């Protein structure tokens, strides 16, 4: 469980002092582990902290799969997906070290790679969803691939961009998109 | 304005917390004093580009003879311009590492940025094109999903994003009649 306790200490360092002032000495002792393994796992702080990345989004796949019975239909289904993405957003305590993260490694592209590889799952979502909603006459998308990663990125920039307002109007925006965005695919 | 240059430069190339009072000041060249808080040059950037855009807009909605063509077009120009959207990951830190007197004051910045849909919205409902009741809500809608679609794939084929934004627009469109 060595592995597993050097993400998860490295998890809450990264939670309690963001990603650059947190070290990857720090991240050692806590664990009480050596450079070494940390080195053989891992091999560098920007490639640890994309693993836990995938452990998160792992986490939130698994979530999704037992969060997406409250919605019968696929309709009922994208509403309340970005529903769920936005308001769990609000208080994910990784969000920070994520933005710091991202904004100092997106110009290399192999650490970028990595990083899209991570965003595709996301889409992967919406992929479904979509999919699922053409076989039972919803909707009708000859392109599911697109309207996904549209829809993924529409609804980020919705989370992202706003935080200025309060809860509810937030989630009032969000659901009226969902709206708007459904009706344009009939 | 030999300060604001390479702020906006470094700003650009690296983070808001990354960039540095030191290091704006060496680069460019000039007094430590001169420039004496960094909030307060961030945000007079963002207004000054955020200036650039809208001003280059109203130079070139012409060539959109609908407001129809006049959402696709700003949408797709979104992606291609030099002004305001690069700023948009710096935006992003700035959010998080900050107070009252400025993250207040910065939605009369951001109000900037959605009255550019709040004209094509109103015009359309005048032209007869559809009809929205709730305009601004539409609006602020409108501006973020786009800066959803420009933003979060800056690291991928510049004409397959504009693929993209052209059906976002298309189906958001659809949406409102
Ligand atoms: C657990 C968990 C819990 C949640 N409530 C949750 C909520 C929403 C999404 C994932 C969630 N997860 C899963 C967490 C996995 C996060 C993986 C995302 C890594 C890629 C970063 C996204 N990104 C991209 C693509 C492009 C950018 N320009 C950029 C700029 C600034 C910041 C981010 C940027």
């Amino acid at each position: 469980n060595l592995k597993d306790k050097i993400l998860g200490v490295a998890k809450e360092l990264f939670i309690k002092n963001g990603y650059n002032a947190t070290t990857t000495g720090e991240i050692v002792k806590l664990s009480e582990s050596s450079k070494g393994n940390l080195y053989y796992h891992f091999k560098t702080k920007e490639n640890l902290f994309l693993e836990i990345l995938n452990i998160e989004e792992s986490k939130w796949q698994e979530q999704w799969k037992k969060e997406q019975i409250k919605a019968k239909t696929n309709r009922e289904k994208f509403y309340l997906y970005n529903e769920l993405s936005l308001t769990t957003e609000y208080y994910y305590p990784l969000q920070n070290a994520i933005i710091e993260f991202y904004t100092e490694y997106y110009k290399t592209n192999s650490i970028n790679e990595k990083m899209n590889k991570l965003q595709n799952k996301y889409i992967d979502a919406y992929h479904v969803i979509f999919k699922e909603g053409n076989l039972n006459g919803e909707w009708s998308i000859n392109d599911v691939n697109a309207v996904s990663k549209i829809a993924a990125n529409a609804v980020n920039g919705i989370v992202t961009f706003t935080h200025e307002q309060n809860i509810n109007e937030r989630i009032k925006l969000m659901n009226k998109f969902s709206q708007i965005f459904l009706n344009g695919l009939s």
